[PDB]
């Protein structure tokens, strides 16, 4: 038994600094939710997250590699600094939590051996790594007051030399130096103050490259301009003035303004210089990017590209690469001309997940209020079988502006969704994808490379067939029936009135009277049964029912039902196939999964037949459509984002795996769903969490 992850979607945070890439092996970490994501963009079989590292107990508002060392510096909402390390080669190991911090980390600039962390106590701190532990500590603290960090550079002159420049709420700019014994800082000191800024500098950045050699220092600020600063070592003979000031009896040191960029229309966001050349890197409010080099001998804007959260400045290979996440935590890519693969994820926890009816593609909504679907390419586009077949977003069915809760497909070319909205509606596969996907995931229907950024969230939207009324809240839950004929709904509720299950008709898109009363709370889950004569509930009231099925007027009446299977709520239930028997399970709150199958003999109803508990909830749990041996096949999720895998045989649970903590979410489980389709050997596994990350793995 292999498990094998085969995908991992999730989406950039909305923060300053939240990615980095490494200068050398070109590894782009971004911070998604609570977790590090690793991405290799320069790759030959476009695979995209490869990882996600977990720790935090928050969101990551900020990651930064440590330049020439195999250190990586984070710090999460809960005010700690993560230092990582390079285990092996494309991953990394926490090898130390900065507890230290009890405000915001505002600012973090880090080189080899040493960490200025800017903190909203008004106070600035420089780490340093020890000499035989790998650990940092504290080697000295302070502050200028009034005055707060919002960002800071950290530089190396020569070699115990170092600069720090400290950027704030302050229209100046502090240049502070600080020598380094070999126990930490020593002559620490604010040594020039520059002015020149007529508001707060929320960005800095130095650029020291083969001195003798241009020694720049721009600055950013609340304005739409930036400024750069000249800086001279030994021999630096209205404005024209300079900074001079000396570390030790040894050196010298002059700053001076040299230019100013930034244009008066064009509004400034990020600021970076390049790895090797002398050019800068600045992306305006609206989505634009434009770089900036000297001569003449002055600075001049020498590549603009119009129409942010992250921008990456990169080259390999003789060439640029621009990598720039948008609103929609979607990465792009850029070569210099043509726009490279690129990356997509949710922006907010998943809700929910449904393969097509088939299982060659797997819908997916979550909190950011869009519905993406997402499939494996194993075809060129001359029809030959990629040597891997990735998975990537193939269209992006909508954008709504309602909250999406749940979705379940009715054929591979339609399906339904609903939202934080009272209504729900269904889509149609249009023209344009059934194609593409056609071409790259190979599907027939009847009636050059994936999706970049652009045509996947503007020209591959999905239009709507019929909306449907009838609840009064927010559709939770929802199941077709193996005959795609019906639709059971259920929205949320606090009372009985509306913790109503309504029958919808696939055809004219109408309600089929009369609606189904009992549960007294919102229902957590619909199934209906694998021959479709009835429909099972669980509804976070403790209890579940089944109601049998009217095939002449297709109208449902309560027939059996338990009011206290479980002791706390239940989140989810599943169908066990035919052949196994009238089997369903349910997974709930307390801790523990039961199954139920059905018994005619001491009287009719559906019997507890086994039950495992664990140590967290279970909040999901799905069964495969087919038979493994003579046995049958159980995945479930829990609080934690862990994932078993079970064997199940007339009252005996064997534990097939529980996938390593590495490779699974960080957080509750939203959904887990197996794939209908088996392809290359293989089963597939569908994991939406709470962590904003869709996740497909393998059972070989």
């Amino acid at each position: 038994e292999c498990i094998t992850p085969e995908a991992i979607f999730i989406g950039a945070n909305k923060q300053t600094q939240v990615s980095d890439i490494h200068k050398v092996k070109k590894i782009v970490a971004f911070g998604a939710g609570k977790t590090i994501a690793l991405w290799d963009p320069i790759e030959p079989n476009n695979k995209g997250v490869y990882a996600t590292l977990k720790g935090h107990e928050a969101e990551v508002t900020c990651v930064r590699f440590v330049p020439d060392s195999d250190f990586m510096v984070s710090a999460s909402e809960d005010h700690h600094v993560k230092i990582w390390k390079f285990t092996d080669y494309s991953h990394l190991q926490c090898i130390q939590t900065i507890q230290h911090y009890s405000k915001t980390i505002v600012a973090l600039s880090a080189l080899p051996s040493l960490i200025s962390v800017g903190c909203a106590d008004g106070t600035i701190s420089i780490w340093r790594q020890n000499i035989q532990n790998d650990e940092f500590g504290l080697a000295h603290e302070f502050t200028i007051k009034f005055f707060y960090p919002l960002c800071l550079s950290l530089s190396k002159v020569e070699e115990k030399k170092y600069l720090l420049a400290i950027g704030g709420t302050n229209v100046n700019v502090f240049i502070a130096s600080f020598i380094l014994s070999d126990s930490g800082i020593e002559k620490c000191r604010v040594v020039a103050e520059l002015e020149g800024h007529e508001d707060w500098v929320k960005s800095l950045a130095f650029r020291h490259q083969e001195t003798p050699g241009d020694y720049l220092l721009c600055s950013g600020s609340q304005d739409r301009y930036i400024r750069l600063w000249r800086i001279r070592i030994n021999d630096l003979i209205l404005s024209n003035k300079q900074y001079k000031f000396q570390i030790d009896d040894e050196l010298r040191v002059g700053i001076n303004f040299e230019a100013l960029i930034m244009g008066h229309d064009d509004w400034i966001s990020s600021l970076q210089w390049h790895e090797s050349r002398l050019q800068l890197l600045a992306a305006t409010a609206d989505t634009s990017l434009m770089v900036w080099e000297p001569d003449s001998g002055i600075w001049v804007c020498s590549l603009r590209l119009g129409e942010f959260w992250s921008c990456l400045w990169f080259t390999h290979e003789r060439m640029d690469f621009f990598l720039t996440n948008g609103k929609t935590g979607s990465w792009r890519m850029w070569a210099t001309c043509d726009q490279r693969l690129g990356i997509s994820g949710a922006t907010k926890d998943v809700t929910d997940i449904a393969w097509s009816p088939s299982g060659e593609y797997l819908l997916a909504t979550s909190l950011d209020q869009t519905t993406r679907l997402f499939a494996p390419w194993i075809y060129d586009a001359s029809g030959r079988k990629r040597e891997i077949a990735t998975w990537h977003e193939f269209s992006r069915p909508q954008i709504h502006g309602y909250d999406m809760i749940c979705v379940e497909t009715v054929t591979d070319t339609r399906f339904v969704s609903g939202g934080d909205e009272k209504i729900l509606r269904s889509f149609d596969l249009p023209k344009g994808v059934a194609g593409m996907l056609q071409k790259f995931v190979g599907i027939q229907f009847e009636e050059e490379c994936p999706p970049m950024e652009d045509q996947l969230q503007r020209h591959l939207l999905w239009p709507e067939v019929e909306k449907l009324y009838g609840h009064g809240f927010e559709i939770t839950c929802l199941d077709i029936s193996p005959d795609q004929k019906l639709i059971a709904s259920a929205c949320r509720s606090n009372n009985v009135q509306n913790a109503v299950i309504r029958i919808f008709s696939t055809e004219n898109w109408l309600e089929i009277k009369p609606a189904l009363p009992f549960h007294s709370l919102t229902i957590t889950r619909l199934k209906f049964s694998k021959d479709g004569k009835f429909l099972l509930s669980v509804c976070r009231d403790r209890k579940w029912a089944l109601w049998e099925r009217n095939m002449e007027d297709n109208t449902f009446e309560l027939r059996f039902k338990n009011e206290k299977p479980h002791t706390r709520i239940i989140w989810d239930a599943d169908w066990a196939p035919l052949e196994f028997g009238n089997v369903f399970v349910t997974a709930s709150r307390d801790k523990t999964v039961k199954v139920w199958r059905h018994q005619k003999e001491p009287a009719d109803d559906y019997v507890l037949e086994a039950s495992i508990k664990h140590t967290k909830a279970v909040t999901a749990i799905s069964i495969h459509d087919s038979m493994i041996r003579e046995k049958i096949l159980i995945s479930v999720g829990l609080e934690n984002g862990e994932i078993y895998l079970y064997s199940y045989t007339l009252g005996k649970f064997e534990l097939i795996t529980q996938l390593n903590e590495d490779i699974t979410p960080a957080d509750k489980i939203t959904r887990l769903r197996w794939s209908h389709l088996k392809r290359n050997g293989k089963l597939f596994l569908g994991v939406g969490s709470s962590d904003l990350s869709t996740r497909i793995y393998s059972l070989a």
